[PDB]
């Protein structure tokens, strides 16, 4: 709904050179803690509104960006600020954590 579904060639525009603060979720079908995760990131999309953009690559669709973040497993998270990386998380958490993620960068 207001989760961007990112792709390689999307990945510039939509995150790059986006306004404040995105969240992008690293992630694949096959992946359990991807598939434990994926409700909580839309209910902090509709949560966040305003403030960060949420937004989701899939590895397997898409091949070419995980690599150039040193991406070793999945999920992780990596929060841009200006088309940087300001703080990233490997693995699985809670919505609750994800909360005091967000809070911690913002």
């Amino acid at each position: 709904d207001k989760i961007i579904h990112l792709t390689d060639d999307s990945f510039d525009t939509d995150v790059l050179k986006a306004d404040g603060a995105i969240l992008v979720d690293f992630w694949a079908e096959w992946c359990g803690p991807c598939k434990m995760i994926a409700p909580i990131l839309d209910e902090i999309a509709d949560e966040y509104q305003g403030k960060l953009t949420v937004a989701k690559l899939n590895i397997d669709q898409n091949p070419g960006t995980a690599p150039k973040y040193g991406i070793r497993s999945i999920p992780t998270l990596l929060l841009f600020k200006n088309g940087e990386v300001a703080a990233t998380k490997v693995g699985a958490l809670s919505k609750g954590q994800l909360k005091e993620f967000l809070d911690a960068n913002l």
